[PDB]
């Protein structure tokens, strides 16, 4: 796909005989390959000095127009000013016309560097394509004796243009997805919601509730937690979209292909229907001689085979970025960190349940699970691997804590800056003590220690700590808020991105609320209290807590763009 | 919304300050409301004379440099030709860029007759809306005084410029939906699809089948059907406009606003998830109290109330389209005869199973129907509902021939010519015959007379007399198939429309094959063979005369649109 032929698709054909002809330089460059090396490795150099100086001629004289035009909008701009200062109906009018020319010029300049940048992109492809057809490093040093030199490319002055007309914009005026794709979203959204009611039904009518079927809800409640992360990312890239934060350049993300929000609701309903298909079918058990405990690993089985896949099809370009964020962020000291790297290490902060549920059903598999019954996933009527035994759980449950808390300190080994890269590591230190306490209290308790209350306090002193360290960090830094340059927006900062005023005071008491009771959960199930108190409660919270990630997520990026707090891109 | 400001919606920028500017006379003529009546009315006769003379010299100019520009295309494509007669892989890629280029200028040829017809809609409107406004004929008038002589209007030579376009493409050179109606046809498309799949599964396990289901299925085929043709239609007009066909034409369709495939498809869904919900209803009948026969009138109401809701929401535009075409269409002889009212006069001619259910389910809630029992739709263990007692059936299944017959024997009176008006007429009327010796052949059968099986005779003998002139008829005239001038395409007319030619050997094969068994649907109804058999065949051959009815669909309009063989538009 080479970027050869699309090049020209997102190029307007006012402009076709200008831009780089890439469609037309790559075929003559099999010529060779298929029919004087010297001579056919220099032509091309100067065949692209050819489209060096047709780029370096229009670009000039367009930015010499546009600044031209910018003195011209300028002397268009405040006359229609100055007309202000029916018929002022028309001239407002004729300023929403003017808006329009604006605007249109704006488009415009916005045409302008991607004749810049599609070409300065357009370039380095055909160089290095070169650069393996002949096998020669020239190109590598073309791109940087002349594309890295041309006027077209260093000279920046048509970024700085715009840059002026966004600010007048807002001093003196002030590609849809596919049919198809957007079809899929539909069918995937609909059997979706009729196969969720016929759960329902099943389980109070059909299905028996005498035995226990705590096992199945702590099995099947990891699946649910994804699926819920991925509907609720896919509102997020919209929100991002909209509203005008360039996520395309903070994330270091692709800048020519990247996920719509429409291909985030597919994956995510596909996958709906088949966590939903499992849940069904082991409910009736159809088969009655397959046994019922094989399809949880049909289901999660799938889900792996889907992501690892080799196979280029099925969202493969996509896929692959985030197997190289997994590992990256798994083996966090052995590399630096960028604004990709931290932010998926600290999306499994608040996933930490999918993580203890994969152990679940490890050990249920594996220790208390019969292989010789068709109905096993239903007990007939105390298992260790729903326990807290050598707080196995324990180890597991700091996971997501250890990646942030490393990163931080690999964080602070290159710049060397105990502010703020060293307190970061204090607010994720803490839910190490978090557990630690917790799995010695229940354990004197089990044994019968007089002491035992004590282990109990520390637990519940350092509760608190953990609470207020991530709450006033996460209300401070991380979405910039209480800030002396208030002003109107009172209790906020300076400038806000999103339209109404009220959400920034929505989420700020739901960061609040949802806060103090995630860490009751992270912490309750080490401790044992009750066998139906210790799943009704983390059933309940489990799934809100990826809810306040949810909404963590809208600010953190729009305080990345308007500040750049993290200092990730300088 | 008075055409206004959809207008400039559908007008290129570039010559937004070319067209009429409706917005500006709009308010000034609101401005006259809330505030000379005649110096009013006398300075907007000339303030249309503005753009009567603007208009008039860009069309012109525009026009003159257009033909110009046909000297110039003449003098482009010839000389590529010229060039013609890697270096000709260059010159056809030059070639390509003047196909391009010739694309454009089409393109601005659109543009041209656009600025000439919406333009002169835009008068039209602004003149008609100042005839009540201020309550004048002088507007009408003066659209026949200037705009119907205008220069922009009276010189039609753009449209043979655009024909030349086409004619030279043919010989040398060779709007999306909203995505928000996409997604609710994906959402509906997955919700029937898995309401079948459980009506399905309920049917065969859960619902006993002890008692006769045989009302059940004679009264919900309606809907069914119903669903079916929408469906089938929605392709219908997918392919009419694929493939070129101007139905907005042939149909005399409103130019602007017209239902693209996807409404159709949408509300094809939404009829189906309503028709599922009701059967599965009434096989459960959960609420225990609710008789189990409401549900059809349920279902059939409320597609009753949503075909004539006075609400303008929901459809509303081509919803009293419809209404007018179906009220002038049963009332056949006081009408004259237009495409729409031949076409959907000949839709309901296939469609005679829903009057006959219709029928059946009134005679059967009127008389053996007991409105004291809950569960009654499914009798406990004869009725003469199902019979042709009085030939009711057979006077409303020959009700749609009758229409027909009289929309023919109409135009004749209004033509006066026995070709091709005339032998319509007995194609149409040996229905009549059909039923009526089917209806005695079976009151005579039950009675025992002698002669029974003379009735018999009479009957087959005018089977084969009805199957063979609708069969030649329709793959003569209707789709003008059989032509003499075949040439390259054997058996079939000189010029095609649709792509492969394999389609129309399907299509004739599948009309012949089809033919010959619609009829033996349509005899059995009235004659008493078997309580299973009645029902089965019916229920099998149903479903496929509607699909027979969509295939001739696909080729009449095809037929019309290239030659006008129905001399509707002359
Ligand atoms: C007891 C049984 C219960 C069973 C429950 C099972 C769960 C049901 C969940 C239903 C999921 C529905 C979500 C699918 C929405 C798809 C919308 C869509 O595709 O529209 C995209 C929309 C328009 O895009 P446009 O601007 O035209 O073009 C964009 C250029 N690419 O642009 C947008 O992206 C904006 C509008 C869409 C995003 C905002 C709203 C989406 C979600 C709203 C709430 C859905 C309900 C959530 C679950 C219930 C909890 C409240
Ligand atoms: C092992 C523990 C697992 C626990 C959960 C951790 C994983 C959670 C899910 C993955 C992370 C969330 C998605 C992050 C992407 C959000 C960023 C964004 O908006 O961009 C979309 C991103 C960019 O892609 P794009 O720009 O097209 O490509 C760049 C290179 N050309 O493109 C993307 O959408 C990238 C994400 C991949 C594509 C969608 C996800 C596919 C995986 C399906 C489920 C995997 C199940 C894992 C096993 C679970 C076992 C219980
Ligand atoms: C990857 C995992 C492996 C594959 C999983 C396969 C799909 C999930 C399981 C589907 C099972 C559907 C029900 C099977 C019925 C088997 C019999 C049964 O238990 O029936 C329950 C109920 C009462 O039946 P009863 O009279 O007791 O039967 C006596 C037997 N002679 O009788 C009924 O069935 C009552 C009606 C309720 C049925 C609801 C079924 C809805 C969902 C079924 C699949 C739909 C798929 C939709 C998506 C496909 C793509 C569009
Ligand atoms: C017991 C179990 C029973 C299970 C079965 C129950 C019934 C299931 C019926 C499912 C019906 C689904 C049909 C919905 C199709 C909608 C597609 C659509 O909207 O796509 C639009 C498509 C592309 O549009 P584009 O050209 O991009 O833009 C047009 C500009 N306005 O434009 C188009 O319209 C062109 C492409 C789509 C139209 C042609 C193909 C549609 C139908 C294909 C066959 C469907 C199956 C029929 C039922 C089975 C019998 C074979
Ligand atoms: C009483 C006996 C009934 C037996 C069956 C007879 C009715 C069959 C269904 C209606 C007729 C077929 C539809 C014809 C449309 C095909 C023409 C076409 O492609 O154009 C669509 C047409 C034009 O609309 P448009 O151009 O937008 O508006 C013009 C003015 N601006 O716009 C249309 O789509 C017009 C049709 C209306 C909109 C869809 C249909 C709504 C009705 C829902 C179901 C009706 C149930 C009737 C009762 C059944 C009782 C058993
Ligand atoms: C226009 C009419 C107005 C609308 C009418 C109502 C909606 C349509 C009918 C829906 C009926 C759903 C099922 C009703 C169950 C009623 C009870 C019953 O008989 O159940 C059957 C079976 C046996 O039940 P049993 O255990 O004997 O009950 C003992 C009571 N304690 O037990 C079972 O239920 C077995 C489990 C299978 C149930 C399958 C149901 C699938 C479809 C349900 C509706 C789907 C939603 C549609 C779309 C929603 C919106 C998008
Ligand atoms: O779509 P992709 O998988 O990303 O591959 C394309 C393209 O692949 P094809 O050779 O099959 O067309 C190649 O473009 P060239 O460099 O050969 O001109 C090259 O990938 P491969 O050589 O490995 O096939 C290139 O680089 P990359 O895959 O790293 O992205 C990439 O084009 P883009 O860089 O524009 O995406
Ligand atoms: O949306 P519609 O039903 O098509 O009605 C609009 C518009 O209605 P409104 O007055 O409510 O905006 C009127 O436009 P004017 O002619 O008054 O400028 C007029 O309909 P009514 O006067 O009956 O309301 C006109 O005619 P029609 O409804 O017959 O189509 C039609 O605008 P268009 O003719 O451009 O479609
Ligand atoms: C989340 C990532 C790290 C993977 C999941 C954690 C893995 C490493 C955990 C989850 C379940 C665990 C097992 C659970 C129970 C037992 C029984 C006992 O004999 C100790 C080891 C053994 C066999 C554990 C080995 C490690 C294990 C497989
Ligand atoms: C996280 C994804 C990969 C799902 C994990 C599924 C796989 C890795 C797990 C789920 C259940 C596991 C099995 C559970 C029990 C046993 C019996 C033991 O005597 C040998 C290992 C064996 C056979 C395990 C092998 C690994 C296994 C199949
Ligand atoms: C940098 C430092 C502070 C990080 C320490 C993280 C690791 C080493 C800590 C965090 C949680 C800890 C576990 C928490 C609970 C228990 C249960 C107890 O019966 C034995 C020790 C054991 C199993 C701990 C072992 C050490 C542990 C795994
Ligand atoms: C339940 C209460 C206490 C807290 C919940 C807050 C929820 C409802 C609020 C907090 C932040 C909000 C988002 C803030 C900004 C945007 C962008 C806007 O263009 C569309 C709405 C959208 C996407 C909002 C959706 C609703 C939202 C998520
Ligand atoms: C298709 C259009 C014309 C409407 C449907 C046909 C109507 C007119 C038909 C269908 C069913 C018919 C009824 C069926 C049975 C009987 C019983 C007997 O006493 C004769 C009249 C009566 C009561 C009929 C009256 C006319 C009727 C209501
Ligand atoms: C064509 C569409 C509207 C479907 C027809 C539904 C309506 C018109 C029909 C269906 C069943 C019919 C009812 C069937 C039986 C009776 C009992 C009789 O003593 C009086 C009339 C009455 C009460 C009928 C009135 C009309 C009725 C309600
Ligand atoms: C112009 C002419 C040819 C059209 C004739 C149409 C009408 C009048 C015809 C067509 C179908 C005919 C009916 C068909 C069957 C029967 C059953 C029989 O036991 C009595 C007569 C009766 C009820 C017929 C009466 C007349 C009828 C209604
Ligand atoms: C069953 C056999 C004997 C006959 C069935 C004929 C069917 C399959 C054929 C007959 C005519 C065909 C159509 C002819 C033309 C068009 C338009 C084209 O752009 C897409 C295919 C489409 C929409 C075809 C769909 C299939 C079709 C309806
Ligand atoms: C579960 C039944 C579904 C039946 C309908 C399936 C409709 C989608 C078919 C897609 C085929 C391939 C086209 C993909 C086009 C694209 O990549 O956008
Ligand atoms: C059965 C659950 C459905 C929930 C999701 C419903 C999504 C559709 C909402 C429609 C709102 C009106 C939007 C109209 C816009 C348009 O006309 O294109």
């Amino acid at each position: 796909m080479k970027f050869a032929e699309h090049l020209s698709a997102h190029i307007t054909p006012e402009w076709r005989k200008q831009y780089i002809q890439y469609e037309a330089f790559k075929d003559m460059l099999y010529s060779a390959q298929d029919q004087y090396f010297a001579k056919f490795e220099e032509k091309f150099f100067q065949t692209c000095e050819k489209e060096l100086a047709k780029i370096n001629t229009f670009y000039s004289e367009k930015l010499a127009e546009a600044q031209r035009r910018f003195a011209t909008l300028q002397n268009e701009l405040q006359s229609s000013l100055d007309a202000q200062k029916h018929e002022e109906r028309v001239q407002h009018r004729n300023i929403k016309d003017l808006k329009l020319a604006f605007s249109e010029f704006y488009l415009s300049l916005i045409l302008l560097q991607n004749y810049q940048n599609l070409n300065f992109t357009g370039f380095r492809k055909i160089l290095k394509k070169h650069d393996k057809i002949l096998e020669t490093s020239r190109g590598a040093d073309w791109r940087v004796a002349h594309v890295e030199v041309a006027p077209f490319y260093t000279c920046k002055k048509i970024n700085q243009l715009i840059s002026e007309t966004e600010a007048v914009v807002t001093n003196e005026l002030e590609q849809p997805a596919p049919a198809w794709t957007t079809f899929r979203v539909g069918l995937f959204c609909g059997i979706f919601i009729v196969l969720n009611i016929t759960l329902v039904l099943a389980a109070v009518f059909k299905l028996e509730t005498d035995r226990s079927i705590w096992p199945l809800i702590r099995i099947y409640r990891g699946g649910f937690l994804l699926i819920e992360f991925l509907f609720l990312l896919g509102i997020n890239t919209y929100g991002w979209r909209q509203a005008g934060v360039n996520h395309v350049l903070i994330f270091e993300l692709n800048p020519r292909s990247n996920l719509s929000h429409q291909h985030l609701f597919e994956i995510a309903g596909f996958l709906g229907i088949l966590w939903c298909l499992s849940l069904l079918a082991c409910f009736f058990a159809p088969i009655s001689v397959i046994p019922t405990y094989v399809y949880p690993l049909a289901l999660y089985g799938f889900m792996v085979f889907f992501l690892i896949n080799p196979t280029k099809t099925f969202y493969y370009k996509s896929r692959f970025w985030l197997l190289k964020l997994l590992f990256r962020v798994f083996t966090a000291p052995f590399h630096k960190v960028g604004f990709a790297d931290f932010w998926l290490a600290d999306q499994l902060n608040s996933l930490s349940v999918i993580l203890m549920d994969l152990e679940y059903m490890i050990c249920f598999y594996s220790l208390e699970l019969k292989w010789d019954e068709s109905k096993g996933l239903l007990p007939n009527n105390s298992g260790i691997c729903h326990k807290y035994t050598y707080g196995v759980r324990a180890i597991v449950q700091c996971i997501p804590a250890w990646l942030r808390f490393i990163q931080c300190l690999r964080r602070y080994r290159d710049t060397k800056r105990a502010f703020p890269h060293l307190v970061n590591a204090g607010k994720y230190s803490t839910t190490f003590f978090m557990v630690t306490f917790a799995a010695l209290y229940s354990t004197h308790k089990e044994r019968g220690h007089s002491d035992t209350m004590v282990f109990f306090y520390l637990w519940i002193v350092f509760y608190i700590i953990s609470s207020c360290y991530t709450l006033i960090w996460d209300l401070k830094m991380d979405w910039g808020l209480f800030d002396k340059n208030a002003g109107e927006n009172t209790f906020l900062r300076e400038e806000i991105v999103y339209p109404q005023k009220a959400y920034y005071y929505c989420a700020i008491i739901e960061d609040v609320i949802l806060r103090f009771a995630w860490t009751i959960q992270i912490s309750i199930t080490s401790t044992t209290l009750l066998p139906h108190s210790g799943d009704i409660i983390a059933t309940v919270f489990a799934p809100l807590e990826v809810f306040r990630r949810f909404v963590w997520n809208f600010f953190r990026l729009e305080n990345e763009h308007l500040n750049n707090c993290g200092e990730f891109r300088a």
